[PDB]
Parts: C-alpha cells; sequence; structure tokens
C-alpha cells in the first residue's frame, strides 16, 4: 500500500499549497480594485475550480486508505460532481482566455468596447451553465454502491451499465477534450495570422478607424461605414444606405464584407495622395519628407480633406524645412488637436520621430498572452495523460501489473497536481500577481 | 442505394481532380528548379500521398456497388495500406511543416543552416519510416475475407478478434490525431511566444549575431560563443573554455544557458555604451541621433569596439550634422564594409532611415504561413468527424437508422475530399504556384 500513502503525501502538499495558493489568488481579485481585469476575472474562475477539487482531495485519500467510502451519500454526489465541474469549467475558462486573448491582440478597436470585466463575468456564468448540463446530471446519478465487504463511491447506471458509462465517457471526450483544445488551436492560428507589427500607411489607418461592417455615427455623429469612409451629413439611414449602395453597386442594406471594406479602403488612400498631389501647398511637403512622415500626412489627408491640411503653412513650412520639435509643438495647438487627441498624439509623434512608436502596441499584451499560453500547455501537460488512459481502458483490457495502476494513479494525481501548479505561475508570469504576493509576504 | 450512387459521382470527381491536382503539383516541383524549397518539398509529400489515396478511391466505388470485392488478395493489401499510410503519412507532414515554419520564423540564423531541402527529404523519408511501422503489419493482417455470399477486403484477426482491432483503433488514434494535433498547437504557442517585430537595439543584435550555445569559430575564425561575445585570439579550445569559465563563474565545459547568454549579452550591450561615454570622439555624436541611430551606433561598437569607430571622423561628422546620404555613402567605402557587407548595410540603411526597415522580415515568411496554417486548418476540418466517429462506434452501440449511415459515409468521404482540396488551395495560397498553373493554363 506504498501506492496509497505516497498518494496521501503527494495529495497533501497538493491540498495544502493548492487551497492556500487559490484561495490566496480569489482573494487578492475580490479584494483590490487593480486586478480587477477580464484576464484576472476568467483567472478568477479556474482558481475557483481548483479549489473546489483541493477540497475535495482529503476525503478522497481517507477512501484510498480505509477502502470504504464512510461519508455518506450526498457528500459522494457532491465530490464526484466538483470532479466533473472543475475537468470541464478548467479548460473551458482556458478557451474563453485563449478567445479574449485573441480579440485583445487582434481586433483592438473592437476590444475596447466589449473586454470589460462585466462580460468576463458573464461569460464565466455561461460556462458554469453549460458545464451544469453535464455536471447535474452526474450529481444525480451519483450514489452509493454497496459490495460484499466494502462501500463505493462510484456513479452508476441501469443496464445496460457499460453503454451509458461509455457514453458519458465519449462526451467528456469531445467536450472537455478536443472540441476545447481544437478551438484554442484555432484561437492561436487565427492570431499569428491576423498579427503583424505596423510599418505602413494601410495598418496605420486601420489602428486609427478600425473595422466596422455596420453604419455607424462616428466621433462627429455622422453615418459612416468600413474602415473611417465617410457617407452624408444628413441623419436618415436611407440617404447613407443609398450612399453606401452607390459606393458598392449592389444593394447592401447597410452591411458589406471585409473585401468591400478593403477595397473601399484603398481607393480612399489613393483618393488622399491623389488630392495631396493637386495642391499646391501640399505636394511640395509631400516630398521632402520620408515614408513614414509621408505616411503621416495621409493620415491627417484622410480625416479632415485636402481643404483643412492646405491651411497649416507653418506646420507645413517647419516639416518642409525638417523643423520636427517645432511642427510637433505647433501641429499640438490646432483645432484638429483639440477635437481628437489621442490620434493628433500619435499622428504628430510620426511626424516627430519619423518612427512607428507611436502605433507599436504595449508590452502588457505580450506579458498576458505568454502567461495564458504557459498556462494552457501546462494544463494540456497534466490532464492529457488521463483523458486518453480513461478511453483505452474503455475499449481494450490491460494486462494488470503494478506498473499499471502505478502509471494509472499516477496520471490521475498530476491531473490533480495542475490545481497547485496555477497559483505559482501567476506568480512568475504576472508581475502586478508577485506583487500581491509580496504585498501578502513582505 | 442512392447513397451508393451519389457516393460514386462525389467520389468521380475527387478522383479525377484530385489526380489531375496532385499529379500536376507533383510535376510542377520536380520540374522546376525554382519551386525546389523545403515547403515545396513537404507540399510534395503530401501530394503524394492524396495521389496514391485517389488512386485507390475507383476501386472501392466498385465495391460499393458490387456488393463485393473482385480485385483479389494483393490489390486488396495494397489498397488498405495506402488507406493508412495516407492517414499517417499526411498528418506527420503538416507536423514537420508546422516545425519547418517555427524553425523559420522564430530562428532565422539557425533557419539558414539546416533548411536545406535536402534536409526535408530526408525528414520525409523519416515520416514514410515511422508510418511504415504501421502500415506493413497492416498490409500483413489485410486479405480476402469470404461470407454467406459476398466478399469483403477488410482487415481481420485472430482471437480476441475486438482486443487487436481496438488495439489498432487506439495507436492510429493515438500516433495520428492527438499526438500530431498536439505538436502542431505546441508549435503555434511557441511560435507566437517567440515572434515579436524589431524596434530595438537588443533585438536588432540578435538578428546580426544569433543564439549559438556552443563554442564556434566566428566569420573571422575566432571561438566565439552566445550572441556574438569574443573570447580569444588564440586557437586552443582550453583558452576558450577557460575564458569562458571566466566570465561565467562555473565550470561551462565550453556549453552555456539562455539566462546566462542573455546575461552576457546584457553586459557587453552596456560595456559599449559605457565604452561610447568615455571616448570624446563617440559620445559628441551620440547625444545628437535619434533612438533608432543611436542603436546603430552601438552595433558598430559591439561589433569592432571602441578604438575602430573612433576613426571614423567624416561619417561621424556627417551623422553629427545630420548629413544622412551623404554619412551612409561614406560608410559604404569602408573596410568595415568590405569586411562584412551584409551587416554593415543593414546598419547603414539604419542610420540613413532612421528605420528598422532593414531588419524588419519578407512577407514570403508571412504568405508561407498563412498557406500552411489554412492548409492545416482544411485538414482537420476533414478528418476530424471521421476519427471522432471511429472511436465512438467502436465503444458503444448506435440505434441502426439511414441516418447513421449517411452521416458516417459522409465523414468518410469528406475524408478522401480533403485530397482533392490541396491543390486548388496552393493554387490560391502561393503566387509562385498559381504561376505555374497559369504556365500550364496560358
Ligand atoms: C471510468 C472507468 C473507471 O475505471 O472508473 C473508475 C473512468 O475511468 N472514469 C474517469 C476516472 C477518472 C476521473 O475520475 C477523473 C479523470 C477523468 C478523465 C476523463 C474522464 O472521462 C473521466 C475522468 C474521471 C472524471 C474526472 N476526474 C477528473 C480529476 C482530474 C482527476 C472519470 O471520468
Ligand atoms: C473499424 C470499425 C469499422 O466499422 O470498420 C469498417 C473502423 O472504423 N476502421 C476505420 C474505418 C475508416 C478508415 O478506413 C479510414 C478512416 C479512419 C479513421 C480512423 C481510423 O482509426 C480508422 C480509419 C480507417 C482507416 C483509415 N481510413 C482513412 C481514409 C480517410 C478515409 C479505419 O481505421
Ligand atoms: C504528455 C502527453 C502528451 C503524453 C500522453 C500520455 C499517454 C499517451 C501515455 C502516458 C502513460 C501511458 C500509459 C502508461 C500505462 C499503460 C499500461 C500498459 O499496460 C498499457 C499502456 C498504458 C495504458 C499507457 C498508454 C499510453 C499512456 C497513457
Ligand atoms: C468539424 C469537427 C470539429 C466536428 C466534429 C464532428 C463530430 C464531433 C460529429 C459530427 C457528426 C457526428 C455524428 C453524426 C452521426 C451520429 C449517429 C448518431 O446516431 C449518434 C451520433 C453520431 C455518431 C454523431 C457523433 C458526433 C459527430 C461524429
Ligand atoms: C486548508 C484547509 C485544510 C485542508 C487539509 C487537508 C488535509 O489533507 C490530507 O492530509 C490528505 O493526506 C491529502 O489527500
Ligand atoms: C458553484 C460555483 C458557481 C460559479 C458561478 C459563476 C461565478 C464565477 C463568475 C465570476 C467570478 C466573479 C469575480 C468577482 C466579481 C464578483 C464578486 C465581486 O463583486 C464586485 O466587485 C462587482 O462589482 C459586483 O458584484
Ligand atoms: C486520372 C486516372 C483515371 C482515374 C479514373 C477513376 C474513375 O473513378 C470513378 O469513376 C469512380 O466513380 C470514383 O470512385
Ligand atoms: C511509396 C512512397 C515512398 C516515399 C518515400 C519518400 C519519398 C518522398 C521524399 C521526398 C520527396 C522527393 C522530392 C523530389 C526530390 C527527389 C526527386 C528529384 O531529384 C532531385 O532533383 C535531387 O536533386 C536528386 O534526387
Ligand atoms: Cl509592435
Ligand atoms: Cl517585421
Amino acid at each position: 500500500m506504498v501506492t496509497a500513502i505516497t498518494i496521501m503525501a503527494l495529495y497533501s502538499i497538493v491540498c495544502v499549497v493548492g487551497l492556500f495558493g487559490n484561495f490566496l489568488v480569489m482573494y487578492v481579485i475580490v479584494r483590490y480594485t487593480k486586478m480587477k481585469t477580464a484576464t484576472n476575472i476568467y483567472i478568477f474562475n479556474l482558481a475557483l475550480a481548483d479549489a473546489l477539487a483541493t477540497s475535495t482531495l482529503p476525503f478522497q485519500s481517507v477512501n484510498y486508505l480505509m477502502g470504504t467510502w464512510p461519508f455518506g451519500n450526498i457528500l459522494c454526489k457532491i465530490v464526484i460532481s466538483i470532479d466533473y465541474y472543475n475537468m470541464f469549467t478548467s479548460i473551458f475558462t482556458l478557451c474563453t482566455m485563449s478567445v479574449d486573448r485573441y480579440i485583445a491582440v487582434c481586433h483592438p478597436v473592437k476590444a475596447l468596447d466589449f473586454r470589460t470585466p462585466r462580460n468576463a463575468k458573464i461569460v464565466n456564468v455561461c460556462n458554469w451553465i453549460l458545464s451544469s448540463a453535464i455536471g447535474l446530471p452526474v450529481m444525480f446519478m451519483a450514489t452509493t454502491k454497496y459490495r460484499q465487504g466494502s462501500i463505493d463511491c462510484t456513479l452508476t447506471f441501469s443496464h445496460p451499465t457499460w453503454y451509458w458509462e461509455n457514453l458519458l465517457k465519449i462526451c467528456v471526450f469531445i467536450f472537455a477534450f478536443i472540441m476545447p483544445v481544437l478551438i484554442i488551436t484555432v484561437c492561436y492560428g487565427l492570431m499569428i495570422l491576423r498579427l503583424k507589427s505596423v510599418r505602413n500607411i494601410f495598418e496605420m489607418l486601420r489602428i486609427d478607424e478600425g473595422l466596422r461592417l455596420k453604419i455607424y455615427k462616428n466621433t462627429e455623429g455622422y453615418y459612416t461605414i468600413g474602415i473611417g469612409h465617410l457617407l452624408t451629413k444628413s441623419p436618415s439611414l436611407n440617404a447613407a444606405k443609398s450612399e453606401l449602395d452607390k459606393a458598392i453597386g449592389r444593394n447592401t442594406n447597410g452591411v458589406i464584407t471585409k473585401d468591400e471594406a478593403e477595397k473601399l479602403f484603398n481607393q480612399d488612400v489613393d483618393a488622399a495622395v491623389r488630392g495631396i498631389l493637386r495642391n499646391a501647398k501640399l505636394k511640395p511637403v509631400y516630398d521632402s519628407l520620408d515614408a513614414v512622415r509621408r505616411a503621416a500626412l495621409i493620415n491627417m489627408v484622410f480625416q479632415m480633406g485636402e481643404t483643412g491640411v492646405a491651411g497649416f503653412t507653418n506646420s507645413l513650412r517647419m516639416l518642409q524645412q525638417k523643423r520636427w520639435d517645432e511642427a510637433a509643438v505647433n501641429l499640438a495647438k490646432s483645432r484638429w488637436y483639440n477635437q481628437t487627441p489621442n490620434r493628433a498624439k500619435r499622428v504628430i509623434t510620426t511626424f516627430r520621430t519619423g518612427t512607428w512608436d507611436a502605433y507599436e502596441k504595449d508590452r502588457n499584451l505580450r506579458r498576458i498572452t505568454r502567461m495564458v499560453l504557459v498556462v494552457v500547455a501546462v494544463f494540456i501537460v497534466c490532464w492529457t495523460p488521463i483523458h486518453i488512459y480513461v478511453i483505452i481502458k474503455a475499449l481494450i483490457t490491460i494486462p494488470e501489473t503494478t506498473f499499471q495502476t502505478v502509471s494509472w494513479h499516477f496520471c490521475i494525481a498530476l491531473g490533480y497536481t495542475n490545481s497547485c501548479l496555477n497559483p505559482v505561475l501567476y506568480a512568475f508570469l504576472d508581475e502586478n500577481f508577485k506583487r500581491c504576493f509580496r504585498e501578502f509576504c513582505i
């Protein structure tokens, strides 16, 4: 029974540090207002699940040693239910984390709208409901099975037993393993696919304008669609939809496609460059610029039009003579800046530096992405052997040796060990987290 | 038997366009010297497999219609063997493609060494050997099974039959589905993790120097290790290993760790900046520069040392006065340029532009990565339903309805349809490929 006792020891470490760590994490998330972010809401869900599983650990270890389940019927139902709930909610939360990461990175303008932590709370609730769809019947079908001279807290079914058992094994195998992993993989691939640094004007302006496929009132309150493409001053939707129909050639109903937006984009960019070329105030300043600053100029022409950018005589003067800090200061004193300060700040920085540093993303995204990725990898390493082992046993017979039981309980074990591994990871891969940890320690 | 006839029609389309397409692809790869790249070698392997499966298609359709296998014993063995070989070699090739992509992107300096197409050919061979480990016994255990009034080309086993059958199902399920998908996922995650554009000096210099963890003779023929960190002029390894031991503090034996290289890196970068600061010729030119050009200066000090970069009076003059094209031209006429032209070209471009455009990667990488990613996604969409369906049937009983057989043969069908889907994809996601296609068409 050395296996049983080593299981007890290992499980004691996992239980103590697991509970301690997850309680610490949840408490920290709840307590500080700085710690309340979408990522941290998801992390909270994860920590909750882990805390529950670890809570059920000590009852299992004494089951190992006694050879019986003393704790009754209801507590058993609770235990198994918590087991399944953990298995589901964990990987589902990892999924929502991968999706949220993908959104935060590949769709920043859209990200700022719905990446509020309340949405993370909502999707966490939905996670728990979907998981309730499997967890509740498991809680119902769990009971105490009496045997010759022992007691079991197994999940039992009516005849044919192997049927319902293996059916459950299928459902968990598809929904709690295959599908979520596939979703994560798609998120990652799509992420590599849609992530690329900004070195040109087209990328630059999309950061400034965004991809909105429906007609929306802009900052100035005018009906707009695509990437910053303006339609009409009038408030009526038809005069905007008919202009959209005119710009496209087919009846839009107020909705276009990505290719139609990209096509609408390129013509506006060239129309801006064209407009510059026919302007005797702009065209000279145009050729005096490096590509980065030339892009900044097109950005202004894109926004307010050629006639408006024409009346920037002194800023244009300073630009043509290459007086950068002078021009930047003068540009910051315009009504343009007063209207759209953040965008103007980026463009002015582009004029001043000749570098793209006003656009390139913060390192926070990279750090959090790294964190989530590593967490996911650890989870996969911990849960893959058991998910596979179960399916294997379900459909073939294994030559009973001590090695079989050792490997089996080892897989179950590490499957539980993930739960105590998690908070330790939060410390290393997150600076605010290790900061909170230090605040609790020092 | 409408199912059988529609299967025949569908399979005729898949067979004709599949064979045509894959033969076309393979021929194009073989014929042109421009088409011989690592990516295209992998693609060749894929096309080969697909061509084989499609080759086995027509024999199956007549099996559907006749209700018997007329084609004998050997041809049957061939068919099933080809089936399994396709299933394995395809996804293995996708794996090697994801790995090669990851290498090409995240380790360019290392990439240029072993991304020769001969290595792709070698790994293709190994792919076929690993796949031979499962394909050969399948070819042996395949035979003609006679029944009441029909004939089967099934794979049959001795008693217990379900045991060996389900065992095979397990092995294919782990090795031809789970594990490869996991490997791909790890490649993608690691890719996002190690991919980031260049905006600072540390990234810049790593591009120029590379991460080599063993002591190697550099371009100048001196013993070097880490990121461009020099050791000794002497040819003896000990005097280099002892210097490495001295630089680290523990006995290295000529091998360090990534953290030790990164630490060795930061001190050299600052030592360069320090050296500049104590130089009355360099320090003035230092403060006159924007961050990008300041990085270029550190790059030179890193390479040839403070004393060498001191004797660039005229280039330094032109730099301080901000005469960029002048300085760039003058720098290109140095013995520095004559020695290491490619690196010097990048640094000079950095001095001339103030932008990082000499470092940012080619769009070819992005395009090919996109291609491979999309191919992989399509494959997953095509092979997932059947891989799952098989496991399901292996361990539970399905209520026999027409819907069951329809869905089943539909899954098998699309599983075969991937093979004809592939070459069409090569046309869209690759410009050289659609160019070859046009050369064959127009
Ligand atoms: C059925 C056959 C059997 O031997 O039951 C004793 C079976 O293996 N059910 C598993 C046992 C392991 C399990 O309690 C674990 C691991 C896991 C993975 C997959 C899956 O289908 C099943 C399981 C569980 C339920 C979930 N817990 C999760 C904790 C990490 C260990 C049963 O269902
Ligand atoms: C065993 C039970 C059965 O009903 O045999 C008739 C079984 O399902 N074996 C599968 C049938 C399908 C199969 O011929 C296909 C698909 C596939 C996927 C998984 C896997 O384990 C097995 C298979 C094959 C062998 C591979 N081909 C690949 C072609 C794309 C269709 C058998 O083994
Ligand atoms: C790190 C991850 C990806 C690896 C996946 C682990 C899986 C594939 C490995 C790890 C441990 C392995 C099991 C260890 C013990 C046994 C008992 C033996 O009599 C039959 C094989 C069997 C059932 C193995 C099946 C495959 C197995 C479950
Ligand atoms: C696109 C990919 C990721 C989706 C995965 C497809 C899988 C999960 C789906 C697609 C078709 C589905 C099968 C369709 C037909 C049947 C017969 C039915 O009596 C039992 C369910 C069963 C066996 C389904 C099992 C699940 C199934 C195999
Ligand atoms: C059996 C388990 C069932 C789990 C069901 C889902 C619960 C988990 C969902 C979201 C986690 C909550 C994070 C903290 C915000 C709410 C508490 C702190 O409150 C706040 O600060 C808000 O502003 C107002 O509530
Ligand atoms: C039953 C299938 C067994 C498959 C075994 C592995 C074969 C596939 C491996 C590599 C693909 C070859 C690509 C073309 C290069 C060799 C032919 C063209 O030759 C060349 O041009 C070379 O320079 C010299 O050979
Ligand atoms: Cl960036
Ligand atoms: Cl780049």
